[PDB]
Parts: structure tokens; sequence; C-alpha cells
């Protein structure tokens, strides 16, 4: 499908098979000055709203309305779990503003039924410094589906942004639309199997038995990699140039400030275990160096229909970085790869016994960045869906998403794609 795709033919987006050769802005510039300072025309029954995070009730009806209507199916026994903890985090990163949180609600009822958002943020494409924003969260309320309310929503949202003179976007999709800059396959590491399977989220191959599983995906109950420990404000100066001097690497990242990746990975301080959202670990040499960092954050379902469990615990691997290969000047340079593979190969399999630790059910990784060097070692299972990576008002040419023609791991170009979205 390229045509039959009435509201993204209109907008500044790459074209399928096109063959990029100058990267860069697709618009002709603009200045906020030729911007509305007026939000779109809107159904007359509806009406836009601007949600404060920092409102106890605003910010219900958001993650009410996501969970409610998430998944696709309401047979499906199982709901997202969005949390005020989980938005707290995600939606107050420095430079935030009420603005960029945008619903609709029902003008007559103010019943939240659509919602998307959008945060700052510098991407750094092939080099290229792009002040730009990452939208997320999108949702529309099931009752009002098929009716094309989302190209206002992206409009709106886009005059919002463009109005404070950011013109670039940086956006993922399991739906293919307008030239992907990149896909990446979705896996899932079984922490907790026989719950998974109980709740209907793996199978049992013929010929295995549930022993067989559950011995298989059976985990230490200690990490094993010397001088691991928890992030502390302490250790961000160190951390956060290792991070960036190992992410350099990639194609498509986002250029944190020290202030939002410590905003990023060290959460919100009282937080009890069954409620935490970010997890970022460190080692440190006896030197006090710090030569490896790594997170996942948390995001639970909540499970219908079963006499046993009621929610599932989901860890997403997050962001990482490590010394291992910087003494040689080709990351491709096999002698790197093997250094690298042998480090993450030790530290996500710590990180996979601290999700599980962490009550973790399933441990959720992408092909992107060095993930395929791990992902089969350490029993990531290939999963079912897609990730498609997208900019708005940019042309770049195809970033490696991690995977081989037959959607199979490939593990000797890995990915160059740095970000990891939510
Ligand atoms: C510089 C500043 C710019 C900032 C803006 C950046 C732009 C990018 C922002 C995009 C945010 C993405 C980041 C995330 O949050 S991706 C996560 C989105 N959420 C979910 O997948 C879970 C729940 N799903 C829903 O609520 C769906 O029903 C949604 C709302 C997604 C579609 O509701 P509905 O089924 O009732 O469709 P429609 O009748 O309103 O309208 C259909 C039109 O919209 C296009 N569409 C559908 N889904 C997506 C999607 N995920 N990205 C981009 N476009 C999408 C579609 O191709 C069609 O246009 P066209 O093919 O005919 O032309």
């Amino acid at each position: 499908a390229m045509k039959d795709h009435k509201f993204w033919r209109t907008q500044p987006v790459k074209d399928f098979d096109e063959k990029v050769v100058e990267e860069g802005p697709i618009d002709k510039p603009k200045t906020p000055e030729d911007i509305s300072d007026k939000p779109l025309p809107l159904l007359s029954s509806f009406e836009w709203c601007s949600i404060d995070v920092d409102n106890k009730k605003q910010l219900e009806d958001v993650f009410v309305l996501l969970n409610e209507n998430y998944v696709e199916d309401r047979d499906a026994g199982f709901r997202f779990n969005y949390t005020k903890e989980f938005f707290n985090w995600a939606l107050k990163s420095p430079g935030w503003k009420k603005d960029w949180h945008i619903g609709v609600r029902v003008k007559e009822t103010q019943k939240l039924v659509a919602f998307i958002s959008a945060i700052p943020v510098t991407l750094g494409v092939r080099g290229k410094q792009v002040p730009s924003v990452e939208i997320n969260f999108l949702c529309v309320h099931k009752q009002l589906r098929s009716k094309r309310l989302t190209p206002v929503l992206i409009k709106e949202i886009t005059r919002r942004v463009n109005k404070c003179d950011i013109w670039h976007a940086l956006y993922t999709a399991g739906i293919v639309l307008p030239a992907p800059v990149s896909t990446c396959r979705y896996t899932h590491r079984p922490l907790n199997w026989k719950k998974l399977y109980e709740v209907d989220f793996t199978g049992l191959p013929d010929g295995h038995t549930e022993e067989d599983m559950i011995a298989e995906n059976a985990l230490p109950a200690k990490t094993k990699t010397a001088g691991l420990r928890k992030l502390k404000k302490e250790d961000i100066d160190q951390v956060f140039e290792l991070f960036k001097r190992y992410q350099s690497r990639f194609e498509l990242i986002q250029i944190f400030t020290k202030e939002e990746f410590e905003h990023n990975f060290i959460g919100e301080e009282s937080l009890p275990l069954d409620k935490q959202v970010i997890f970022s670990y460190v080692v440190e040499q006896p030197d006090g160096k710090i030569t490896d960092f790594f997170s996942f954050y948390s995001l639970p379902f909540t499970i219908l229909n079963n006499t046993k469990y009621k929610d599932l615990g989901i860890g997403y691997l997050y962001y990482y970085a490590t010394d291992a290969d910087f003494q040689f000047k080709d990351r491709f340079d096999p002698k790197a790869t093997k250094a690298l593979k042998t480090r993450l190969c030790e530290l996500i399999y710590d990180a996979c016994i601290l999700a599980k630790n962490a009550n973790m059910d399933v441990f959720n990784a992408l092909t992107s960045q060095d993930n395929t060097l791990f992902l089969d070692d350490l029993k990531f299972g290939p999963g079912d869906g897609f990730l498609n990576f997208y900019l708005f008002n940019y042309r770049a040419k195809p970033i490696t998403g991690g995977l081989n023609p037959d959607n199979s791991n490939d593990i000797k170009r890995r990915s160059n794609v740095g970000v990891v979205m939510l």
C-alpha cells in the first residue's frame, strides 16, 4: 500500500523505496510566525484539552483511556496497565509542557476519548544534530475508530510543536507507513515460564513437557558481574560520558543532556518495588572507574478472566553502554565484536536476573543497538511483532535494524538504531 494513504500522502515524509541522496528536512524552512496560534478545528461535539500530568484526575483519565483501549480485541484477556508513576517518568522529562500532552474530550461529558503526546529531544541522525520531538502514546477510543481522528491529532500536535520552532520528529509504529528509516523485531525472554504459559503468553512446543521449559528457562538467583550495583547520582558524570561514547557508534540516537540523562535513569525516590519504573545499573572497578551501564523499565499488563493471576510483569530492556570494545578502532573488527559480545552476554544475563528478581515475568528486547550479539544466546525468543522507525519532515538513508531478510537476527552487522522508544 503506497497511494492509499489519504493522510500521509499529504505529509512531509519519505516515500517507500525512495533513494535518498541528500539527507535532511523535507519541507522548505518555516518560521513560528507562519504557524497559526489557534488550535485546529475539531468535530463540533469535541474540543481540545491540555493534560496536566501534575493533576491527579487528568493524568488518571489518560492512563484509564489507554488501559481500556490500547489492546485491539476484548477477548484478549489482557490489558496494558499504565500507572501514574510510569507517566510521571515518561512525561515529565526536562523541557516538557502540558501543552504537548494533548487530548480530545467530549464537550458534553468531558470524557477523554483521544490522546497523543510530544516531548522535546535532540536527535542525532548520522552525526547531524536535529532539534526534534518524540511522539508517543497516541490513542483513540475504540468507539471513535476508523473515523480518521488520528490525522487531526497528528496535525494539531505538529502545529503546537511548529509554533515552538521545532520541525522534526521520531515516531515508531508496528504498522507500515511511508518509508520507515528502519525496522526491528521484538523478542521475549521468559523469566517466569510457568506463569507465562498459564496466562497464555507462551506455548508448549510438541515433544516438550512443562518441565523441559521451566528448567530450560530457569535463572540463577544472584548476579555474576563483579562491581555491578545500582546507578547513583554520584555516578552521573562518568556514566553519561561512557554512554555518549558508546552510543556514538549508532546512526540514530537521542542526544541527551546530563539533566535529561539523570531524569531518565534515576527514578523517583521512595517508590515500592511493585511500582518502580526505571531500573538502572552500573559496574564499578576497584579504581572507581565505571565501565558498564544497563537499564530496563517496567510496564505491566493486567490479566483478565484468570483465577490464579490478575497481573503480568513485563520488563523492557532499555539503554546500556560498556567500554568492552573501546580498545579497538573499528566496531566491526572481529576482535572488537568478540570482546563486546562476551561482555553484553554477561551484563544482560544479570539484567534478566535483576528483572526476574524484580518480579518481571518476561523480558522484552528489540534487535536494535548491539542486541543481536546476545539475543539468541540469552534465549530471547523471536516475537511476532516488528517495529518500524520513522522521521517526520526528515529524509534519511536506510539504517540497519538488526534483521536478516528472512527476519532472523543479523548478528554480524547488528543495528545502527541507537534510540529506544517507549
Ligand atoms: C515536527 C513535529 C511533528 C510531530 C508529529 C509526528 C507525526 C507522527 C505521529 C504519529 C504517532 C505514532 C507514535 C505512537 O504513538 S504508536 C502507538 C499507537 N497506539 C497503539 O497502537 C495502541 C492503540 N491503538 C489505537 O488507538 C489506534 O486505533 C490508533 C489511534 C493508532 C489509530 O486509530 P484509527 O484505527 O481509528 O485510525 P484513524 O481512523 O483515526 O486514522 C487513520 C490514519 O492515521 C494513520 N495511523 C494509524 N495508526 C497510526 C500510528 N500508530 N502512527 C501513525 N499513523 C497512524 C493511518 O495510516 C491513517 O492514515 P492513512 O494511511 O489513511 O494516510
